[PDB]
């Protein structure tokens, strides 16, 4: 679970000392200054004698904008966590704020910790300033490869679900999350304002949102700076917050008054947060309003205040860089050079480079630092889980009547086990899912904790299973779901969220940022410990959506999630549970994996159960593996077709399929495919099957049909190079729908059972089997006219039992 | 442009008839009963002697819980339109309401007026229950096959950007946006309350939000029900609305109180809509509080209060069906029947089955109905653009010089002609942008109109290019861009979106369901007439993204748009511009086509330009192409090699790779694919290339190599039963990059000019140039040294110019 650091929710009883607030000025100049240095600097740091146009860089890549105003708060929370001994996360909403984050790790000793080459003297610090955004060096964001970020920020909008995402079962916790006032306009923001009606603050921390509402985003205001001071206050008092602002910059109050007044703002806060903890040691049944921090500065603060006749300092002008080129006229130069030495780095810098003790004698020490907070890198804090014994949840029926027995509904399996993991793993587990979790059928889960709740209750008749504390967390918002369950993963916890397949594509975005961390993370930053998996179930597929119908019908998370898969990173897992057995051994995998993200395609809908767990966990660590018990050929050279499948719908088709063939006394091999990235080149993937692996199972040469759960164009493009791949005959979902009867789905698909079975002998022989493939398509539409007649399907459809059980 | 329908902002100087009332409760009473008999009954729809078991549906399927709710208030809309004449459209914002909107069209006459077998009485209303959510029937959801829909709110939370979309240069359109309070929940619907700050009262039409506050979502209670009321106030007050609570059936007010309560808040409500509408011919500069109503009932209001023990009125427990079996008990059938005697349809339905004359006499009549006006099928109001003659744009240089002239940026271009378009096409053309127009380079636009701003104005220093109307619209949300054009496209206008190319897929779940939109739309509903296409430059993309670097690097929109090209819908356009004149015949043809999904890949970046107009739109007639002028083979028997581009930085890679290999005296071809979905099965895609046409250009046998602008496996799966396709070589985003120069980016992807070059030769002979080889690969260390050493890329890159220019 989450460790308890320092001393959690302490007020300071006296004022701020005037020595603290020198040391914040001295912080924001000198951080002011690292930033400058870091975007427009290749060499002569600390500019001396000659320092020309040379030293100026190429190519001006970075975001002054945000900067100083990331650097003043950033100092003053410093200031903040060494008076009070909190531990402290950043969430750096407004990510293009790089240099504000490399310099507050610089600063902070966590950077030459870390990166030993970047030493605290002169020669370090004119690697620190060439490094930032160029060739070989360090990116632009607030990137995973900064000590403190838990958080790029790159794409806007999850500033808000990532922090109160940490602050679950994270009592101790304090997370001050700074939050563009561009970003707020986005989607995913505006509604990770109500997250605090799901915590609680007894069980989980405290997040302190910060907007930072400097006025404008890349070339507009914005929004929440243009309305009135009484709507932008009614607007967070509306939701839930108690809203305190602070206005500076915008005349010419000096900067240690600036500063005495915002330390005084922030204690206020502060008491106010303390107060809040303090009252929810005994009563957490009631809602706080919180406090949130209205920051309105110049975006821009501190650059000058026109260049070349236009505003730059509060303007949208200084988002990126305030001067455009510093390399290509004097003029520029000097402009660049008088804001340089507008800090005064005379004062901040020693004569051998390095940053001088007053200006840092002020700030936090130890694991308490901002780049060495270990929810910052909580893959130190994280441990493997309990789990428990698989087989206690193992279908046993399987091996008593014969494979395919049964109308189990194989999500029904994982929520007893993942049950039991919640039971064992208290405040380390959480489930989350946007309304779905009953309907995804996970709620045997209830029996061992509540769904968290916060906001009003009024009746038992409507409420149960709710609780001000619990380890569900259910919101209608895909965006808050992945989220929240992210950040209590960055944070060293464990999970899982499930969803409706087609509303996956809500947070395709989402889930590509967190690739994009943990594909960085694996790759080269291997002081950053790996973290449980984004484990995510995938149910109410498309297959078993005939009753929402054609809208609602939309497979694709897959594709997305194979655009992943480069470079042997292995940060992607797609599995297809093909029953609950195979969907046992899949989530035990997956809840023992680390870095990764996690699709579990499971039916919730009653199906048969094809495998014993034994079987599943052989299948599972191949990735795909020959049914012997189901070929009726019994090697490679009397097969006449492969009939393959990739899920539960497509498994029950074609094994539907091959009792009909058989029933012909077709010779065939039957295969499953439970890992999706088995079929993925040996040469791209060393996990995946070997050529010789794959021609084994699939065969060097007969005609392979194969009903796929997704679209066909996944596994054509994912085979290109595969041996016998020009034989192989995808059948998948075909953008065909409506709402109808199971049946029907498949049918006008073309991967039911009857077109399945005619489809192989015409790849066997379309001409000898004429007769009867005339017959099967015929039946085809006939069951379609039964189901349009009677209102269910027909009853050699519904009322199969594969010929394996007794 | 937009029709003026009706008298429209009239206020009604009279209190409401009770007649009207009486109306408006019958309609109530009758649209339950409808609503019921369509999710229940398969036969016997007014339940003559005998009704049993055996008239109820095998299968249930639909929701009940939104729409009694929706009942209501579309009752009372339509005598509000009625007596108003008020040009009206709804947004069904909880579009599992279904229901609601079929029995609408039912009752207004228009559903049998479209569907002529469903005729008014007993055996058309015997078919109007059974096709509900049935094979072969109609959807469960507010489809476009709905008259009267223009929003399915399947996926839901995008019910106000399209009201918002919808009533842009629309000034006599009211649009009821009907919101779920579960929909609220979620990002997109969360933002989209902001919108009022982006629409002006003279010039645009008005939105009145409806927050149907039934208490409940799927299995929960709802955020903005269970706080406070001075919360939710707040909290609407601070959005810039004046909230209006309306509660009802809470207790044992009679309905004919309820019905006279609320058209009396009703016209409250509207009085001061017209108030904000008069206003507004004379102050359009200050922006009012709109209103909005909280609509407060309890979910499935006028079912059985308890069904066995457990509370269904007022619980999520009748979100989808109160009574889950009344074909299987005799205790639930006789509860489903006191449930349809209810509603006493003896008075509603005359001794034929039509509804009575005294039901309906309140009812809108004409274009006036909401199944008939023409916003709800926008294609009836929509006109061919006048577009500005497209050689004026030209770049007229690849004639003088040659091909491979010039750095222009080829976005400008585009922009240049956008800006003439809106120019010929005042009110009929919007830009959306999410604060990106400017960076993305469409802003000579400003030249002719401005960006639509109706927050506060502080200052000419910081507001340029703002006006409180304008035919230019940011925010910084994708899903209000998306949502915006959506709508005002469905309502018959024109336009396009921009957006950077990895923050598009924040919305490949609006895409997807714009996309099934159009497929059901061109597949089976003849009488919703050709929107104007959703045009989408994709611009800023993942080569030129070496300044924000990698996780900002996700060119993965074309794999979901590949997901929507099935049956030959041709609802998807992939279009990647080669340069300036290409962008011009791709914008074209998009801004004449209708029913449409368009993404226009385009770099911004400056480039080469490879093409005159007339090649252009010769090549993007068949979609692919040869470029003989580039080709050293003179047939296709003597290519060793073919090199193929898709892109305009794979195109810059490959015309550099080429004069490369002619200088070792390579006979190759070059080939240029600017429409992707040209390369395409001929039998899935009949406007794809033929088979024949395909191994023209590509050859029966050589060697491809083909750079691709976005993941390989894209290409790899389209191609996969295309002649030749086992020796194409596709190299695409793999994944790789950082913050770093333009070369390094293309280095690391393995699709720079050198590793192109060397791929060639090892494909046409590896063993004869394996000097040349080794050469290579040794200059892109050397070259990549360059950039690390001295901050530019190395001149032979940068310096680059095709030999075909003089
Ligand atoms: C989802 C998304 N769309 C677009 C962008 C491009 N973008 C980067 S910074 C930025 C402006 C950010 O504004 P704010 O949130 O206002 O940041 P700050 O001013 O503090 O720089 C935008 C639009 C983005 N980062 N994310
Ligand atoms: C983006 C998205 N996620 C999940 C769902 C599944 N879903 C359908 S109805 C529904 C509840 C809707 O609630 P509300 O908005 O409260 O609707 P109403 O009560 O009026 O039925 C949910 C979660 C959905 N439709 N859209
Ligand atoms: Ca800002
Ligand atoms: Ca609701």
């Amino acid at each position: 679970t989450s460790p308890v650091i320092g001393t959690p929710w302490k007020k300071l009883n006296a004022p701020v000392s005037e020595e603290a607030l020198e040391g914040v000025d001295k912080y924001w100049r000198v951080a002011n200054y690292l930033s400058i240095g870091q975007i427009y600097l290749r060499s002569n740091p600390l500019m001396k004698e000659p320092f020309t146009r040379e030293d100026v860089k190429h190519r001006l890549v970075g975001h002054w904008g945000t900067t100083p105003g990331l650097n003043f708060l950033i100092g003053h929370i410093n200031r903040f966590i060494a008076d009070h001994g909190q531990n402290t996360v950043i969430i750096m909403g407004p990510g293009h704020g790089g240099p504000a984050g490399t310099s507050q790790s610089y600063l902070d000793g966590t950077y030459t910790e870390t990166f030993p080459k970047i030493t605290k003297d002169e020669a370090g610090l004119q690697k620190f300033f060439r490094q930032f955004s160029y060739p070989g060096g360090i990116p632009s964001h607030f990137a995973p490869e900064t000590p403190g970020s838990i958080h790029e920020g790159g794409e806007l909008g999850y500033a808000l679900s990532h922090a109160y995402g940490a602050i679950m079962d994270n009592p101790s916790l304090f997370v001050p999350a700074i939050v563009g006032d561009g970003e707020a306009e986005t989607g995913p923001l505006a509604t990770g304002w109500q997250s605090n009606k799901l915590v609680n603050p007894r069980t989980d921390g405290i997040v302190l949102p910060i907007l930072h509402l400097n006025g404008y985003k890349i070339a507009n205001p914005t929004i929440l700076s243009r309305i009135s001071d009484e709507e932008l206050h009614e607007f967070f008092h509306g939701m839930g917050y108690e809203p305190y602002e602070f206005v500076a910059g915008f005349d010419d109050e000096d900067h240690m008054s600036i500063h005495r007044r915002f330390a005084e703002l922030w204690e206020t806060i502060w008491d106010e947060i303390c107060d809040i903890k303090a009252t929810a040691q005994t009563d957490n049944v009631h809602r706080p309003f919180y406090p949130m921090l209205i920051f309105r500065t110049p975006k821009g603060w501190t650059c000058p205040k026109y260049i070349d006749g236009k505003k730059t300092e509060g303007s949208w002008r200084s988002h990126q860089v305030p001067l455009a080129s510093a390399r290509d006229t004097e003029a520029h130069f000097e402009v660049l050079k008088n804001w340089l030495e507008s800090y005064k780095p005379e004062e901040l810098f020693d004569a051998n480079g390095a940053v001088k003790d007053d200006v840092l004698a002020f700030m936090p020490k130890g694991e308490l630092r901002i780049g060495a907070n270990p929810n910052a890198n909580g893959g130190v804090i994280r441990n493997d889980l309990k789990l428990p014994n698989l087989e206690d949840y193992e279908v046993k029926e399987v091996a008593e009547y014969g494979h395919g027995w049964g109308q189990l509904e194989a999500t029904r399996t994982l929520g007893a086990y993942t049950r039991d993991i919640i039971k064992n793993n208290p405040r380390d587990f959480r489930i989350f899912g946007p309304d779905e979790t009953a309907s995804n059928r996970l709620q045997a889960s209830y029996e061992v904790t509540n769904k968290q709740w916060d906001a009003g209750y009024i009746s038992d008749e409507v409420d149960e299973h709710m609780h001000v504390s619990g380890q569900v967390v259910e919101q209608l918002s895909e965006h808050q779901m992945e989220g929240f369950l992210e950040a209590y993963l960055l944070t060293g916890r464990h999970g899982i969220w499930s969803s409706y397949e087609s509303f996956v594509h809500v947070i395709d975005s989402m889930l590509n940022q967190h690739a994009k961390w943990l594909e960085a993370t694996v790759r080269e930053i291997p002081w950053r410990k790996p973290i449980a998996s984004m484990n995510l179930l995938v149910s109410s597929h498309v297959w078993r959506q005939d009753h929402n119908g054609f809208s609602h019908q939309d497979p694709g998370v897959t594709s997305v999630l194979l655009n992943k898969c480069f470079h042997n990173d292995h940060v992607i897992g797609i599995y297809f549970a093909t029953d609950a057995n195979m969907l046992l051994a899949i989530a035990e995998k997956c809840y023992k994996s680390t870095n990764k993200i996690n699709a579990i395609i499971a039916g919730k809908q009653p199906a048969a159960t094809w495998l014993t767990l034994d079987e599943a966990r052989a299948e599972l660590e191949k990735g795909a593996a020959a049914w012997d018990w189901a070929s009726t050929a019994k090697n490679n050279d009397e097969a006449e077709v492969v009939l393959a499948a990739a899920g539960d719908v497509p498994t029950q088709e074609i094994m539907a399929a091959s009792d009909k063939l058989k029933e012909l006394g077709v010779k065939f091999k039957v295969v499953n495919v439970a890992d999706l990235l088995s079929l993925q080149s040996a040469k791209e993937n060393d996990e995946a099957l070997t050529d010789e692996e794959f021609a084994d199972i699939f065969t060097a040469d007969k005609p392979v049909l194969f009903a796929y759960h997704s679209y066909a164009h996944d596994v054509r493009g994912l085979i290109y190079d595969r041996p016998n791949h020009d034989n192989f005959n995808v059948h998948g979902y075909e953008e065909e729908g409506s709402t109808t009867t199971p049946y029907d789905m498949v049918r006008v698909n073309r991967i039911d059972r009857y077109e399945l079975t005619a489809e192989a002998l015409r790849m066997i022989d379309a001409d000898k089997y004429a007769d009867k493939i005339d017959e099967l398509e015929k039946f085809r539409d006939e069951a379609f006219q039964f189901a349009v007649d009677n209102g269910y399907d027909h009853p050699d459809y519904t009322d199969w039992v594969y010929s394996g059980v007794n």
